[PDB]
């Protein structure tokens, strides 16, 4: 009564009381969404000569985003996409990736209009959608038929994706690399999205702040980059998953003017600008891989590589301790299997209906020193039943935190 | 159709026509309503620092706000408005002052709610309001009965003011000192305002951005720090008005746990963090300030002093053209009666019902090199009619761009 309506239900943060209970004991934290070590030279300079020139850097920039940025931006992604983009009518910088799914949603859903929403999901796409009037419509990845599995195997059923769209469906979420699944969709998944967006006359609000951690040499594809789609796509990306600094939180949509205009409207009428800087930081940065664009000493090699390295290292550790990893071909993160666990340890304490992986993350903290994620705070409440036998990983962390996670497993492994 | 319904209304900005305009002439531009000279030492490098420093700061850090900048926030202001405040409880830091106002609006205004907005109003107060589903209600400051006129006589009619109050009102906002008038509103003013919302049960939204510009030995006095106010306030402060860094775009909003638990439920699914180094930078910016605080080498001592030394240059500039200044006793702006000219010059170009001011700011563009701000882009329409003779300039400029003005004035005058 006090408060709109429109917070109904969003109200709740489930990630919350597991940070609480992180911080009171000694842990390896693999639940952090981020880096422990540095940005790249190039980039953390990048801030530094930003806050070290031309004074006015301190000032208001542009309202639709800091020129130098969104020039950069049009031209390196018009190039990946294959499109050609105008920074003034086709970019919009936001406040991260979360700034950009809000005013992408603020813009399009309405009280009425369906979303059709992936499972797993990152998180936050259910909340905004409920805070825009929309109605969540999920579809879940479905595993496929070795040991480990492969994010890969993961999937859209076509005709149970076919029956979610109704006359009401504005948008379709779709994040690739996913969230917390690891899934790259290929050309053959997105163009099956294509087509059905394309024949129901949807938009495809497309998250891909993951797009340059890809691994095992799968190649990330813009929807947005298919076959008459630009027209539907509103693409999201993120400076702080491109150059390790989430901190940073400038994110940016690439999208058809007659989409974009509204989505200028929403950010003309909450943030108006971007903060200048980190702007500034991020076009440098761009400009940096850009001009090194494919070479050996581009980012966008070296770090994949790396964090490839620390995929397989992750999943070899907790392989051993009876965890049952799913490869990811791409994001920070890999989920693990812990059904082995559920049958060898059905009950563990928690509130009726919790569902039994947080019941297992909070077992996990307290008693072996490890941070996950439950991955049903990823599905629609009704399917957290089903899919309550995942956790999240992740691995984009230094050497010394591997370390320390195999010191953790080894003393659980005697057991 | 594609758009959601919330955008009806709010997708036009009065200001683009004239920065387009003022870009293909050589003018002065004392519309921008931020300096264009550096912050000061301490706070520049204060962000240097931050990005300089621990490698972390890259990262994310807490949704709420960086704990450093919550935790001097609460000490500085719980101290200035003589209240306890919670850092995790009574603090958000939000994407600047509008940011702030969004959040707020979003938490609290609904369909059917109504807000009452004093005129003139920072522009962005009708469009925020409507966007959430609320009713603008206005009541227009009024100036009472010497040439130069003063801010302080712009008056709250206590009869006016009481009228607008219904069952309907969610909320008020009230902003001082206020932009474009420069009023710094008396602690009478205040205690009028606080006793209806007392007595109507309504929250006041408090906009004091500008907080620290003030002149004359007005004092800025928090609606907030007023007996049983604090219970049914949000005050609103930013970095950028704070340390002359409107590039910045961090700032905060104050407030009783009770509503500001509703403020961080958009908060945490919309931008969920606000970047960390800048949020650094202005934890380290006040700590310096509260240290000195009031002594004569503080910022907040030494800035006003310069400030008000360009407002009396350009209010004695302006004045010996034909302008009508209205001194203002705060904020970076003050606005200039320009009556004599709509006698002396009734007919210019523009739209049938385009209201005068704007008529005459883009006539002084083109010819006599100077750039302001129509003041009835603060006004409700139905209000333009009545009030569009006030022209904004903001006075917070290098000695350069005033020694330019008064060039520009000068040429002007032989005339
Ligand atoms: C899938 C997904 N999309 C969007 C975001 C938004 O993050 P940010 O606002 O920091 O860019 C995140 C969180 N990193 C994410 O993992
Ligand atoms: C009255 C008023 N309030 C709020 C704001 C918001 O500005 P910002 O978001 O940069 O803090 C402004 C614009 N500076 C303003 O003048």
């Amino acid at each position: 009564q006090l408060q709109a309506r429109r917070l109904d239900g969003i109200d709740y943060n489930p990630w919350v009381e597991f940070v609480k209970l992180a911080s009171e004991h000694d842990v390896v934290n693999l639940g952090q969404g981020f880096p422990d070590f540095p940005p790249p030279d190039f980039a953390v300079e990048a801030f530094q000569h930003a806050v070290s020139g031309d004074f006015m850097l301190n000032q208001y920039t542009k309202t639709f985003g800091y020129p130098p940025l969104t020039k950069i931006l049009a031209s390196f992604f018009g190039e990946l996409l294959g499109q050609e983009i105008d920074p003034l009518r086709n970019v919009l910088v936001t406040v991260g990736g979360y700034g950009a799914l809000f005013t992408a949603f603020q813009a399009l859903v309405d009280e009425g209009d369906e979303v059709i929403i992936i499972e797993p999901f990152f998180d936050c796409y259910e909340p905004m959608t409920m805070m825009a009037g929309g109605r969540p419509v999920f579809v879940s990845l479905k595993p496929g038929p070795g040991e480990l599995g492969s994010s890969s195997n993961w999937q859209l059923d076509p005709m149970e994706l076919a029956g979610k769209f109704t006359s009401r469906t504005k948008a379709l979420v779709l994040n690739t690399p996913n969230n917390p699944l690891g899934k790259v969709f290929s050309r053959e998944e997105l163009e099956l999205v294509a087509s059905l967006c394309q024949q129901h006359d949807v938009v495809c609000i497309t998250d891909e702040v993951y797009q340059w951690m890809v691994y095992d040499g799968h190649q990330h594809i813009s929807i947005a980059s298919l076959p008459g789609m630009w027209e539907r796509t509103l693409t999201i990306g993120s400076a702080g998953k491109t150059f390790s600094a989430t901190g940073w939180k400038v994110g940016w949509v690439l999208g058809p003017d007659h989409i974009m205009k509204h989505l200028r409207t929403v950010h003309q009428n909450s943030v108006f600008h971007c903060p200048t800087q980190s702007q500034a930081a991020v076009a440098e940065s761009f400009e940096r891989e850009q001009l090194l664009f494919r070479q050996p000493s581009s980012y966008f090699v070296q770090f994949p590589q790396a964090m490839q390295r620390c995929r397989d290292h992750m999943i070899r550790s907790l392989q051993s301790v009876g965890l049952k990893p799913l490869i990811p071909q791409g994001s920070y993160f890999l989920i693990t299997d812990i059904s082995d666990f559920k049958r060898k340890m059905p009950d563990l304490p928690g509130a009726v209906d919790e569902p039994y992986d947080r019941r297992f993350v909070k077992w996990m903290i307290k008693n072996k020193g490890l941070v996950a994620i439950p991955v049903s705070i990823f599905y629609s409440v009704p399917h957290q039943k089903h899919f309550d036998h995942y956790i999240r990983f992740c691995f984009v962390k230094d050497e010394a935190t591997l370390q320390a996670m195999d010191e953790k497993l080894r003393k659980w492994k005697v057991e």
